[PDB]
């Protein structure tokens, strides 16, 4: 999994969802008056509207990622073997990971508001049902000003400021940030010959400033490549050019089918990529077998409704036959 | 630039066209009776029909890459500082690099036929009575059985069998193949802990078998990454799943705008990606700011015409607004 | 700096001391009745004898590394920006870093004993003198059974089991161990072609299993290279062969003069390398300009003395002129 | 195998000899009137004196490397699968690879003189005996002005100017030089943060400018590391400081025993390292288990003799017991 933020006049938030198999992912808009019931904290009968992509092997919006109508986004990413969820703890806001995106996005308009809410959070090991046990996750949250990372591990709950607006999978975020220090010399420009002033070395290709950038599909390597690609990206400050660049950033760390054999005949691959415009409440996505970008605009729905609005994803290639 | 072949059930051929600017690329179908005139070899008044992307700035089809109606494809890729074109030589077939795609694809139905035609080729330093735009190039050719690489350098003309169906930019192809030896251990599966049997090392991420794969945008790194990605790709044999995988393979080595700063506020980036179905005569492409796949089928045109059939490329983002 | 352990029938402990300036280093044997006075904990009037290399100032043994007569070793290595020393704390054993090697090695015969002593250590920010402020350091300790690492940072005092018997400089030891996970595939044997079963890749050199091993002189890269080299070393279980292999392991991560420019035309380089036999109480060393190994055997001295026994180091190249 | 040149005030030439076993290497001085008999070219009854290390399995001086009394040096390095020796060719100087060092060093005082002699060379496939078939080799030659590389492959005989004064094993020398282009950015100084101006990246270690330098024991990685370590080396002009730096350079690419398992409980490892002073006719060496430098000075022998002067190598550890 890879989640990023990117700004090009509007603030975009989105992710590659990387997994072995596709479980009826759908675009779900949760309107303001869809009541959220929580297992161990108070209910939210009226809250901010949310749009995201959800699993939807249930009626409840089981989001993988989403944004709300105020421009706060949140994404859960795989954190296998590092995630640690806790016993109910008296005096904390005991929230299950499956409730966590609704809990935050329902009531917070900004990352700063989320940080205050996270001060008393305890992420509890309460399954949605015995049918649907918890995934091991960590989270990226982002608004139009900043992003943070939330990690609940055996050591406890940590909330990090994210200076690069990227998250992937394991290990913990402090390690991910640290490892970037090893890549300081990488450049978008022609590297100087520091190797020796006594010999001529030839620039036989463009792009040589990036040599050392890792290209494998592992978590830490994707973190470095996404970060370098994100921070050095350029694009016009127009919607279509901006989201194009965003999906190019996510493409740079997508996982092609066949390359990550997880055993059986199974491969981890990038099932979908999303790009959310935080200002405009638009969720864009592409899927592995549909390269055309599809847009769902939360503001075209009636956000005072009580009922989930669910759209299927376009998963087959939409080709322009030009003749 | 990156060109590849990939077989599912059909045989596909195509490329990333990487450059600093998009300037009037078009899809040009050259019908059978559009006369090809050549400066130093005999004319081809009647020939195989061809479909490709060309530089729209000439009245003649100046192809970057193309396929013919018999399933033979050819692509010219940048080879700056390596390409060497020659004086007219008595007894050779003297063909300019700008004539070379029409020369081959006009009259050859297979790669084996092209090898025979290439036996007395001399690639000559001509554009008639002026000095030289002539781009420094080398070529990938491919049919439904095989691919080869054609390089004219200061050492002479070499035609290589291509065991991996990939080409990029500099250096020479024997070096590109040789360099693959350094990557033999890379795997799609979980790597064994060979480092030491005395310590426990954790598989904290999927994809770790690929560690060592280079992820910078230089020519040799893109050759390695495209090759590893192509050879380990998997897809269903359906047209749509096949071309999807094809464009994924090309995406793995695309150049995102901003990452290769060539000076003057310019960047080398992937202006378009093509995928051609050799069996069906269909040219598919995506452009940097249009993620939707566009298809142009040569067999829908009148191939007995005398005149070029030219389609502009769709270069603005084609979004499916689903609500 | 790099410190290691290595076993080849005897248990060896030692280090490269890497720095831009020598502080007049000597071999110092501290006998059993040289009284150790401590600033904030009880004195050790009678203790285990110790041999090591110390900064040559003739009033207290300021050890860089040392071993005692019971086979326990300890080394201080640079930890700049990471080391944090503390205020005096009531209820702790408040020991200055300059006292720390005498404190441990004076009274502990094993690493397990040192772990018990460290349980209530607080490493306090008390200078030897105003003329010689504390260095930022961390420590490796090793006996004939195991090794540990001791790190006092802004988060607190941590004592790690060291499963590889290696330490270098920054960052913290948990990151150093974790990073080894990225190197699991590295092998001393011929790597298999996992890259693709469809092409032939040639083993054109020996040693190709190690591709990926980093060769720069930075802390993390030396940690990885030293660890791989140490764990995969072989040697006869005879003294001369064993210590030869030891010095080969240290040579693999030594810093050549000219390669680490630290600014004022000063260079960080490996001033000396040591190898101590824990069973025999022998301190062997080589120096940057003296490749011959020199041996100082603590057991040849009178260990009941009151006074430091100091040997100057052999620093000039000792050549065998054979004709 | 690795051979280098290095200049301080004197010009030095030497090599690591890397192989699976040590069997009777000796230092052999060939005096001026030891007759060299050649299989297919004229004899050299009187020639320059030569000192080097040879295989001590024949009466004939089978040199691995050597220098002559005029300051020309030559080394044969393993080139397995690349070396190609030829049939006897009329009108060439047909010289066997076992004769080649004597042939050159016997009659040439400079590299320019060797280039002239090599114009008509044909390296022929004539074994020393059927018991001892030819090794696949290539050669480095060096005088007090320059060095060159000699490679006889299936493509023919090539003589390259060597701008870096380094050679290892496979592949061909043009590739080795080319590959150095990939390392241009490596520096002995602190690298700038070019990765992104928007984030702070910490220089947590010295020596970070070398990151990317390969540290495995394979031929191409050793070439790069040796070249970087040689060109950026510094030392005082004294003989002893000069040869120490030289042996430090060679140490940086030595092969530790255990790390290159070639099967059968055998390892490729650095059996000896040499350093020759070209001006003074002194052959210095160290062996895997003898870290002390040993020196054999050709000018202390009677160079008018007829007979080989042979010194066994010191191969057991020479320790200075200071106590």
């Amino acid at each position: 999994c890879t989640a990023i933020t990117y700004v090009s006049k509007d603030h975009y938030f989105g992710r590659n969802f990387d997994y072995e198999i596709s479980y009826n992912e759908v675009v779900t808009i949760t309107p303001r008056n869809y009541k959220f019931s929580f297992r161990e904290v108070g209910n939210l009968d009226h809250h901010f509207a949310i749009i995201g992509i959800a699993a939807g092997i249930a009626d409840y919006p089981l989001y993988y990622d989403a944004i709300n109508e105020k421009g706060l986004g949140m994404a859960g990413l795989n954190f296998s073997g590092y995630a640690d969820y806790k016993k109910i703890e008296e005096g904390k806001e005991n929230v299950s990971p499956f409730e966590f995106i609704p809990w935050v996005l329902g009531q917070c308009s900004t990352v700063d508001e989320a940080k205050k809410l996270l001060k008393n959070l305890n992420l509890v090991n309460i399954n949605f049902s015995d049918e649907l046990p918890l995934s091991p996750l960590h989270w990226l949250l982002a608004d139009k000003e900043q992003s943070i990372v939330v990690e609940s591990t055996k050591e406890g709950l940590r909330v990090f400021d994210n200076p690069v607006g990227v998250l992937t999978n394991n290990p913990t975020f402090d390690y991910q940030l640290f490892n970037l220090n090893n890549y300081r010399v990488l450049s978008t420009r022609t590297p100087k010959n520091n190797f020796s002033d006594q010999i001529e070395l030839d620039i036989y290709s463009r792009g040589m400033g990036g040599i050392g950038l890792p290209g494998d599909l592992s978590s830490v390597s994707r973190f470095v490549k996404a970060t370098f690609t994100k921070l050095n990206s350029v694009s016009r400050s127009s919607e279509y050019e901006s989201i194009s660049q965003f999906f190019h950033i996510l493409s740079s760390v997508e996982q092609q089918k066949g390359l990550c054999d997880v055993g059986d005949e199974k491969y981890e691959y990038t099932i979908y990529s999303s790009c959310c415009n935080l200002e405009k409440g638009i969720y864009y996505y592409r899927t592995y077998d549909n390269s055309q970008i599809t847009a769902v605009d939360m503001n075209k729905e009636n956000l005072e409704k009580d009922s989930l609005i669910v759209y299927p994803m376009v998963e087959t290639q939409q080709i322009n036959y030009a003749n």
